[PDB]
């Protein structure tokens, strides 16, 4: 989809948990500074539920694609709370904009 529209729907919706645009905090969602190509499962601090802890992928675009369709189902006891989006259109905007704020 769109990066802008990625970045602004994301800081609509996602941002109340996830304040990646410099130096938010974690506190409810880690700040998502850096996921492609970054090994999950080992945040220094707040490192989430032991299902997701456990994971140990590599937040790539697949994952990600999996994970923001269907949280709750990707990881079975995920601590975040999210169950839909919107449609199709926000998986690929929402999966542009992370894909260069992991790089911005
Ligand atoms: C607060 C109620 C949340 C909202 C709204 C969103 N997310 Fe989230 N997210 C939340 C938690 C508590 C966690 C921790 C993981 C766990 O299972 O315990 C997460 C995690 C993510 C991650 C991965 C974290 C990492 O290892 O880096 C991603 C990629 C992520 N969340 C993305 C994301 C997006 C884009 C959102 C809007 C569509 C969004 N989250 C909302 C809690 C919450």
């Amino acid at each position: 989809g769109d990066v802008e529209k990625g970045k602004k729907i994301f800081v609509q919706k996602c941002a109340q948990c996830h304040t990646v645009e410099k130096g938010g905090k974690h506190k409810t969602g880690p700040n998502l500074h850096g996921l492609f190509g970054r090994k999950t499962g080992q945040a220094p601090g707040f490192t989430y539920t032991d299902a997701n802890k456990n994971k140990g992928i590599t937040w790539k675009e697949e994952t990600l694609m999996e994970y923001l369709e269907n949280p709750k189902k990707y990881i079975p006891g995920t601590k975040m709370i999210f169950a839909g989006i919107k449609k199709k259109t926000e998986r690929e905007d929402l999966i542009a904009y992370l894909k260069k704020a992991t790089n911005e």
